[PDB]
């Protein structure tokens, strides 16, 4: 069809419907998995995970996408697990998640070469199977546009002119990286509407957050829930004056919530601090009843969780 | 029972016999590998590792030390097959080879809990196995002594203290990390000769690797053939003229051969010209033989590759 998905027939961008367009099945640091296994439980992460995706589609949510990549521990074995205990449509993605600089094994590779891991996740399968990346996930965040963070950024702008699948982004709301993100891949060539900024919502800059938009790509107000960024009723605030002034065309909503992840900043005790009320289905409990008691109608809801994750994959 | 073996019984440090210190049977990123598996071919890795062992072995070489650790792709079970296949006496190690920044995991967790990964690797077992790690590594280079670098130097110190292990660092000659890692540990209470501070041999400055050689470490002259780094000739006559300086009883030598690596460095079109003659045994072929036909008598052989790893190792 169009769009891959995790242990199904790929599907037509018309039948994604309600979609979740970040969150992950499970986070961790690849490295140390691998070399400290003793860390981790296999089997507490499936129950996490696919409880989380239970209650999700018991909201009617049809689609997850999920950019989780290297570095954040993609593993779609695991991913396919959950797909076969759920039902859910599950988009997998390639790219590469890095602050700074990119694993050794990059030295003196180019940026082609980079590219060319993308597009195999992409036309080939993900480690070994079959099933296929719909789209490229990249990073920025407080170290900035680094040189291999850009050559990252560049290699997605390759992958999406040769697959024509869209870019979801991390970035860090505070220091210009979502807008330097959209710049470069831009110029590379890439439509300025198959790009998702992400993590626009940890600020209630609206200034910043439009000039994204007004550039044509949408705007992540994907955080909802991680109080530590920015609190609920903020976004709740931002994300309606958004609204009100006419950016649903590019408005897209979503949790990032990770139903386990290994970094010693989550972990039960900071949580009730950090993130109390962060889960997969927060939106459904908060974010949409308050925009609708303040006047947003089903149609709007409709474009921002239907429509825009469309137009995004087709 | 005394240094703990890959797939084998525990030895005395007094029989560990001809010994190459740092040597990898296979070199890889962790997220890369994990990430795209058709880059790897496991049958080559294997057969190299094997066939360059065992030539090592011809040679008289009876134990090959692997700082291979999280960060460069350590396989427990990959270096027991090799062990199989070969009888030789391999010694596996644990800690973490960074640069820069530790992983995600790592975010707001103490040198403590990094000190307890260590341990756990020493005293319970390497990935689910009971192959133990008879050493910790750590590393530093060009970026210097990081804040997490740090960390990872000072969880090693806490392990060689609680495990009596030697720790082997990976250094840069050319910007004092090697010093600065020798300050800090012994700073914290390990005793200068558990400690070999690595890639010395990469610079023709006498003075500055006299002057660790001096504070009581070993110091390593671990990198013959890898030119890009100083070439053999040059590498030659350090080593004889701190042998003549009466620093036998401080030095190791060693090839820091990669069986297999996977960085785009590595690679055959620029073995030509970073290193040609790079292989397990090229000490054999050129090293020893020059030291020996230049006043090096057996004695002080034995003392490099016999003695001091010994001294190390108990
Ligand atoms: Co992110
Ligand atoms: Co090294
Ligand atoms: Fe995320
Ligand atoms: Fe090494």
């Amino acid at each position: 069809m169009r769009i891959p998905l995790v242990g199904k027939d790929s599907i037509e961008s018309k039948d994604i419907g309600f979609t979740l367009i970040h969150e992950h099945l499970r986070v961790f640091s690849e490295a140390v998995r691998q070399q400290w296994p003793h860390l981790y439980n296999e089997d507490e992460e499936f129950r996490n995970a696919v409880n989380e995706v239970k209650r999700a589609m018991q909201f009617g949510v049809k689609t997850i996408v999920d950019p989780t990549v290297m570095g954040l521990g993609r593993d779609i074995r695991f991913m396919e697990k959950v797909v076969k205990a759920t039902g859910i449509n599950l988009v997998a993605g390639t790219g590469i998640y890095i602050y700074i600089d990119l694993p050794f094994y990059f030295l003196n590779r180019s940026i082609d070469e980079i590219a060319d891991l993308f597009i195999h996740d992409i036309k080939e399968g993900i480690q070994g199977t079959l099933n296929k990346a719909g789209f490229v996930k990249i990073a920025a965040d407080e170290p900035g546009i680094t040189k291999d963070v850009e050559k990252v950024i560049r290699a997605a702008a390759i992958a999406n002119k040769e697959t024509k699948v869209p870019i979801i982004t991390h970035s860090n709301a505070h220091n210009n990286t979502g807008l330097e993100q959209q710049r470069i891949l831009t110029e590379e060539g890439v439509d300025p509407g198959k790009i998702l900024i992400g993590h626009l919502g940890d600020t209630d800059n609206i200034d910043y957050i439009k000039k994204i938009a007004d550039k044509g790509s949408f705007i992540g107000l994907d955080r909802y829930g991680l109080d530590l960024f920015l609190p609920v009723d903020k976004r709740n605030e931002t994300t309606l004056r958004l609204i009100k002034d006419g950016y649903s065309d590019k408005i897209m909503i979503s949790h990032d919530y990770c139903c386990t992840i290994d970094t010693g900043t989550a972990k039960p005790e900071y949580k009730p601090k950090l993130a109390p009320r962060w889960s997969i289905t927060l939106i459904f409990e908060d974010t949409i009843p308050f925009l609708k008691r303040n006047g947003v109608n089903e149609e709007v809801i409709a474009t921002i969780f239907k429509e825009n994750p469309k137009k995004f994959f087709s």
